[PDB]
């Protein structure tokens, strides 16, 4: 959750 706190809304910047 440290980085992935947008699990309920994945976006482009969150590409990994
Ligand atoms: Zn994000």
């Amino acid at each position: 959750d440290a980085e992935f706190r947008h699990d309920s809304g994945y976006e482009v910047h969150h590409q990994k």
